[PDB]
Parts: C-alpha cells; structure tokens; sequence
C-alpha cells in the first residue's frame, strides 16, 4: 500500500542522492588536486 | 517498519546535507581554478 511505497520511492531518492554525493565527491577530490597542482607550480 | 521509515528518513536527510555541503565545495573550488587559470 502506501507506507511500502513511501519505503520503495524514500529507498529510490536515498540510492539517487547517494551516487550524487559520491560523484560530487570525486569532483572536490579532482578540483582539489588541480589546485594543489597550480599552487605547487605558483610555490615554483 | 515505521522505524524504517525513520531511519532511511534520517539517512536520506544526511545524504541531502552531504550533497548540500560538497556543491558547495565543488562551486567554491571551480571559482577558484578559474581564478587561478585566469592568472596563469
Ligand atoms: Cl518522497
Ligand atoms: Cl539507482
Ligand atoms: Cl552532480
Ligand atoms: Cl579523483
Ligand atoms: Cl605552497
Ligand atoms: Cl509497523
Ligand atoms: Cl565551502
Ligand atoms: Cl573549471
């Protein structure tokens, strides 16, 4: 009924804002390394 | 089951944060690079 579905579709939004948050995390983690890069390079 | 409820309620809205939080990031660290680009 409709508790399941709440369950179903809370689970769905959950999975969804799970593999978002890891790909965001790659970025920073990517967008980190670039400019550490840059400043090494600034540092000369 | 209602305890499943609140449970993946509590995990979905620590989730959202994270994601809130780690755009942030994302958009602060991308200001930066091109910053930084326009420099270089
Ligand atoms: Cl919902
Ligand atoms: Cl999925
Ligand atoms: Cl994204
Ligand atoms: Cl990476
Ligand atoms: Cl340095
Ligand atoms: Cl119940
Ligand atoms: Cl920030
Ligand atoms: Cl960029």
């Amino acid at each position: 009924g409709g508790m399941k579905n709440l369950i179903a579709e809370l689970l769905f939004k959950l999975a969804q804002k799970e593999e978002e948050s890891k790909e965001l995390s790659a970025q920073v983690e990517a967008l980190e390394i670039i400019v550490t890069a840059m400043l090494r390079n600034m540092a000369q």
